[PDB]
């Protein structure tokens, strides 16, 4: 786990569908999306 104080610049912006981080709004905003959509085909599998 974090032994302490391991992140100190704690981005405000951050997706929760795959745990990623970002600096403006419309960069997540538009982010996101890449999981909700309408894709062709995709295994929709982990
Ligand atoms: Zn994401």
């Amino acid at each position: 786990g974090s032994s302490g104080s391991s992140g100190t610049g704690e981005k405000p912006y951050i997706c929760n569908e795959c745990g990623k981080s970002f600096i403006q709004k419309s960069h997540l905003n538009r982010h996101r999306r890449i999981h909700t959509g309408e894709k062709p085909s995709g295994p929709s599998s982990g």
